[PDB]
């Protein structure tokens, strides 16, 4: 059993599978430069790599969740975070602060999830 | 086989079970204000999760160990963390430093351990 | 099946081992006080751990790499971290900002592979 590999490029690839876990780059938003939106765009680039490497938002183990400015940034991450879940089924879950790769990055999340 | 959960609410489990892998939610202190309650705090809240999950503190696989401050604390931290393992079977660890969501945490750790 | 580990100290071992799965904690670098000398020896620790553990640089599931400034050595962090990846086969991997355990550590990375 080898591990396969999804939108790989010379720093990382976006997901790799082995045995019947999925392993996700942290993903980082979009276009957007509000933490509302930011995090929609992250939590959506999650949910397509969950949908191409045959998981699912039901079957997500662990999440960590970086954020630039945790004090002022956790309720609005929380509001968009339990709005996206599926009812009664959210994973483990680790939220901290970190500063990302660019200065306007204020969320980044990196997932671990079961294939099914 | 899907994933299996102990304590879920609107923003996460404590705890995932798949396979013979358990996903522990980062867990953070009770109502002790120094390093030295703190962290014991929250080893104890992870011994009490290992054990609803089905596994044990011989069977962690992997820690990683925040700290508000690492230059202050990280001696702290391994004094009540050396004498909660069990002789010899120490896990994998990462420490790293992160300001968690309220000022007053000092530590906050994350576990993925193996059911059995 | 239990956990097996490799260079067990009272604070950590170096690598843990369960079922497929090989989890190392934390690698640090030796004695080079520069970004590019230091991932090296970040790099070179963690391949052999990978080797004492039954896994290798293609069998990387992720990877979290901390860096004590983010904007200053991310470039060469990366410059680093491509040449060591074997060809086609970049894992999982996260990158964010954090102090470690000594000031003078400048990265610090912590790696999940698959054994085989």
């Amino acid at each position: 059993m080898e591990p396969t590999r999804i939108a790989t490029n010379d720093r990382l690839s976006a997901a790799v599978c082995f045995d019947a876990l999925v392993f996700l780059s942290g993903q980082v938003p979009g276009q957007a430069e509000d933490i509302h939106g930011q995090t929609r765009e992250v939590l959506a680039k999650i949910d397509a790599l969950l949908a191409e490497a045959g998981s699912r938002k039901e079957r997500i183990l662990s999440a960590t969740i970086y954020l630039k400015d945790i004090a002022r940034d956790f309720a609005a991450l929380n509001e968009v975070w339990t709005q996206w879940l599926p009812t009664g089924q959210a994973p483990s879950r680790t939220t901290v602060q970190a500063e990302l790769a660019r200065p306007s990055v204020l969320v980044e999340i990196t997932v671990v999830a079961a294939r099914g």
